[PDB]
């Protein structure tokens, strides 16, 4: 549906970036402070290219109905289009994990992993490529439910191809990128699987700053390397089977899933359905 901007009461900025921002608002049409708290995404600097990219993003989210995908609530028109989503009270999985390290066990991490795989399998069914799987893009509804919380880089596959070539201006999250995304700008369900492997790594490191993917790769590449060279050196490291280490305390069977996601050969990477089965099997064994 449509939301009138005049009844959208700003409460707090939730997160930013060069694209725009996400705000916590209260949609109070009766002006009696009984309206619901919603999350509002807006474009900070909007070209006609950015406006059209954001229109596709809204259509993509509107088309998704799944327990592990943040709910689309509507749009807001002024010139300045806004995407209205449900408010998830625990924020990103990155921040929630980091704050409750001592209360979240491996069985709990695997419950979240399984939800991410299920939400991602639903995406693939619509031929959508997320392109930005990271714990900062996963939101926490409650202690038992996580949801893919942003679709800013999501692309629809062409009808004739299993990949999508795209080189966006700006800073790309290169330490989550599959080798073929770095070398050829090719994005597919298989590069989403590679990035999912990195999400799995992030979870089992409990978001330790020293143990983060930029920190680990930047150490393996050498902090003396800078600029466009980092990309070149990362490509070479990946090409020579250089990988993120097994996180402290991580079981071998969980690191095995990560390394299987990090296959150089695109076609050898597991599917999200197989990842979900495997994760479920492991958490049943643990329980
Ligand atoms: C607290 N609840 C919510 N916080 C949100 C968002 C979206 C972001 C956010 O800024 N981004 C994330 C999508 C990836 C990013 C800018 C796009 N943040 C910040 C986050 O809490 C950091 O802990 C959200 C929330 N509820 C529903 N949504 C959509």
């Amino acid at each position: 549906t449509q939301f009138e901007e005049r009844h959208l009461k700003f409460l707090q900025q939730l997160g930013k970036g060069n694209f725009g921002s996400v705000e916590m608002c209260r949609y109070d049409p009766l002006q009696d402070n009984t309206g619901e708290v919603v999350a509002v995404k807006k474009l900070q600097h909007s070209t006609e290219e950015h406006l059209r990219d954001f229109e596709r993003e809204i259509e993509i989210l509107k088309s998704l109905q799944h327990d592990n995908i943040v709910k689309y609530k509507g749009v807001c028109y002024s010139r300045n289009l806004k995407l209205i989503m449900e408010y998830l009270p625990y924020g990103s999985l990155r921040d929630y994990l980091q704050k409750h390290k001592e209360r979240i066990d491996h069985i709990k991490l695997l419950q979240y992993t399984s939800q991410i795989c299920k939400g991602m399998e639903y995406l693939g069914t619509k031929r959508y490529i997320h392109r930005d799987l990271a714990t900062r893009n996963i939101l926490v509804e409650n202690e038992n439910r996580v949801k893919i919380g942003d679709f800013g880089l999501t692309k629809v596959l062409p009808q004739d191809k299993e990949y999508y070539k795209v080189k966006e201006p700006g800073e790309s999250p290169i330490f989550w990128y599959a080798p073929e995304s770095l070398t050829e700008s090719k994005f597919s369900v298989a590069s989403d699987v590679w990035s999912f492997g990195v999400v799995l790594y992030e979870l089992f490191t409990y978001i330790e700053k020293s143990k983060s993917p930029p920190a680990e790769f930047m150490r393996m590449i050498g902090n003396d390397k800078q600029g466009q060279m980092i990309v070149f050196h990362l490509i070479e490291l990946l090409k020579n089977n250089g990988r993120l280490p097994r996180p402290d305390g991580c079981p071998d069977e969980i690191y095995m899933i990560m390394t299987e996601c990090w296959n150089n050969n695109v076609n050898q990477r597991p599917s999200f359905r197989d990842l979900a089965l495997r994760v479920d099997q492991i958490r049943d064994n643990m329980a």
